[PDB]
């Protein structure tokens, strides 16, 4: 069980590489809002939802990568 | 069979890489749906339909990533 | 035979990393889609169809990468 | 046990490169926010707030690359 | 045998990470083709010829990627 | 104990990769406030504390690389 | 033996990896050719011939990594 | 004692990875400086040492690598 | 002798990674130049100088990643 | 001594990865000087010695690199 366990391990670290992806998607969607309110700011409310929606599809990603880790760490 | 196991694990891990690939490109439709829509509100309901697409599309190069995982999991 | 099987399992893992490549690739073609659009709304009927053969042979490199993944799991 | 033990210290290793993650998004956050303010300085309290939520969130995806990492250093 | 045999396997995992420069680079090109066909609807006919030769040029490291591929899988 | 030891200075090692992040995202932070500036001179007062907010905030991706590397290096 | 061959392959699957690097890079080029075409359509015979040349230089950092990748299947 | 000396060697050179950060960071700044400078060439006195700053603290996360990787090899 | 031969090869494929860093900063010096000379075809003289010293000091890089493969390899 | 001098051919070809960073980061440099003196030509003599010093500082980051891996074959 030894060598099993080992590669529990091994693959947990492995597989919080993919959180890079929402930490940076997530980050990309903000920067659009931030963006996209300063040129034109009465489009607020029509671009916020979007970026929730953007946030938590890009977050999803993240959330799946850590499901795996956790799974091979228990 | 210690051996195989080990690999089942490993490879399940490496597998969620692939996962930054939607984690970021489903950001950067959103992004663009932003963008869009802050310089052309009118636009809006043309646009949206192509991020779901676009989304959906990026989304499933992570699903597939995903289906190695679990399939080399269980 | 039980190397051999466990080197199928990481080759498989591996495969799977170059479907980032699709994941983003797709989302640039249709983020430029959205941004031409809300740009130049009577040009949509052009570059859709641009937008389409560009996610078909971005989308390629994915397929091919889950090919090879295939051809190790089976 | 030997190899257990290399193998939680190798994969503590590579739990932190998610950490790249992060700090590139937060860094984009904030060019985000400078840029907006310096085109449009009216704007300043309402995309604020926006950038604190933004960097909230990605830094979050950070925290939970070092949580697995502290796991497997320490438990 | 065994040991070459696993290598060949691994190996050809490993000659498909090249793969994502042309999914990539292939989308570049393309997201170019659709913005100045976008800002400029009259060169549509001049960019669309140079669009399919960028395409064809990128495209061709992913098909030597893949060539390494199969020769380590069915050589 | 040779394993363990192996494993620990492999672990330290790639607990730096995670680094190039912080490079990266400091440097974008930076990027944003000389591009704002030079567009805007007036709002540079205003900036300036973002940027140095955005910096730290980003360098401290890096600084928890750096702790784990060090835990590896000399716990 | 055995061991020298497996790395042979390992290796040859390996040097495909910078195969990205010319996949993405020659795209750049064209992106940037047809992005200055449609802009200004009158420069076309100028910068196609420097696209050309681009691209070139560019694929040769791709014809090398597969010449590796060449000699470590088949020398 | 073989295998300690080996891990130390594999270590600093995978340490050496980081740098690439500070190398494309701190082109980063100069990239912004240059083109900055071009639009506004009035400000050069003002932004040459927010370009400085920026160089100095990108450079010290590749000082660091190269620290860690010193480490290693002594 | 076995082993440390193994390694020259693994060691070889590996140096050729850092060959991607010229492959893609090459097209971005000509990315400029083009986008450039599009801009102002009258400055073409001046920067295609600057282009070719920013190509050789780009692709010196890369050069040095394909001596460290063949002093590996041979 | 056969583990230890196998560690440092492998070694040595992942300490030239980083120099991909020194690759794209001294074209971002010269990209930048092509577009700022592209768009302002009067400004050539003021930032050409900019993008000298920025090429120099993203250099030395993959010439340490290479310090790192002539060690480790040396
Ligand atoms: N994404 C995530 O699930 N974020 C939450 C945070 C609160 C608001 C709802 C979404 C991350 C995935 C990786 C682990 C950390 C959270
Ligand atoms: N993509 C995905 O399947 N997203 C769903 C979200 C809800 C609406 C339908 C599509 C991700 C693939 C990887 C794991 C997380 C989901
Ligand atoms: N791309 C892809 O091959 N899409 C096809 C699927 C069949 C019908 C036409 C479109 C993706 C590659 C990775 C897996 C998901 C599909
Ligand atoms: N981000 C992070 O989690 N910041 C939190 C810390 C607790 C108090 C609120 C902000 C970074 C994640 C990587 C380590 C450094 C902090
Ligand atoms: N590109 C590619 O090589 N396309 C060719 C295939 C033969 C017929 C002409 C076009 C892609 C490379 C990655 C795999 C899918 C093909
Ligand atoms: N950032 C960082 O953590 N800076 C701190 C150090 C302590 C004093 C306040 C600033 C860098 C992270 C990578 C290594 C160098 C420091
Ligand atoms: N680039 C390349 O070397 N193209 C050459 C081929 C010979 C004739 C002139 C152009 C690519 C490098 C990777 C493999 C595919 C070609
Ligand atoms: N950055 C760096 O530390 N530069 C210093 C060198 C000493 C004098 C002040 C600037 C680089 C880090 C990687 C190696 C080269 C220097
Ligand atoms: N760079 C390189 O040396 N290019 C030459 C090509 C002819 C004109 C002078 C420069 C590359 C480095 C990696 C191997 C291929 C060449
Ligand atoms: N950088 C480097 O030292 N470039 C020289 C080029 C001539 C003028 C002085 C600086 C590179 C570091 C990695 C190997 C190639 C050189």
């Amino acid at each position: 069980m030894q060598l099993v366990l080992a590669a529990k391990y091994i693959g947990a670290g492995i597989s919080t590489i993919g959180l890079l992806g929402a930490g940076i998607g997530i980050a990309i969607v903000f920067a659009a809002l931030i963006n996209g309110v300063s040129r034109n700011p009465s489009i607020k409310d029509t671009v916020f939802p979007m970026a929730i929606l953007g946030f938590a599809l890009s977050e999803a990603t993240g959330l799946f990568c850590l499901m795996v880790s956790f799974l091979l760490l228990f």
